[PDB]
């Protein structure tokens, strides 16, 4: 149609808690805006430690209060996703560390490596692991998210 592809990658180290929040605050946001057909959206765990769980319970409340329902199971990052990927956004340093160990592991890293936090206009540069927190601590970062997301979507680093 001559009538009117971009590429994301959310991470933590379990892909249960931050990640898969980040990944549906930002399909929504671009689901909302019409251009979800333009971009590409996923999360994914550094460690195997949960492949094939769905979204801690927490979280998915967190997400059901707000509106934004969370449909993905739990996978662990492959060498294709740096080849594949444009962003790949994570949480916090040791999430930062592990992906660039792994980055020097592939032939082809298309990817922007970063913390999803590098983004916040807050200035909140960690989103921490609500693992043993609480609902505060995950209303807490799903706001980073939204924040980081929108940011991100206004305008890529
Ligand atoms: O999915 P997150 O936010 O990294 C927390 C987590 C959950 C399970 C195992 C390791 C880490």
């Amino acid at each position: 149609h001559m009538e009117f592809t971009k590429s994301v990658l959310f991470v933590c180290l379990g892909n249960i808690c931050r990640s898969p929040i980040a990944e549906a605050v930002f399909r929504k946001l671009v689901t909302d805006q019409n251009i979800s057909e333009n971009w590409r959206v996923d999360s994914a765990a550094t460690s195997g430690y949960e492949i094939g769980n769905p979204p801690d319970y927490r979280g998915q409340s967190c997400m059901k209060r707000h509106g934004i329902p969370m449909s993905h199971v739990a996978r662990q990052i492959t060498k294709e996703d740096f080849a594949t990927f444009d962003y790949i956004l994570c949480m916090d340093e040791s999430n930062l560390r592990d992906l660039n160990r792994k980055s020097n592991q592939v032939k082809t890293c298309k990817a922007k490596i970063e913390l999803l936090g590098s983004y916040d206009p807050q200035k909140q540069l960690i989103i921490e692991d609500p693992y043993y927190g609480n609902d505060s601590d995950f209303e807490t970062v799903y706001q980073q998210c939204v924040r980081c997301c929108r940011a991100f979507l206004e305008k890529a680093h």
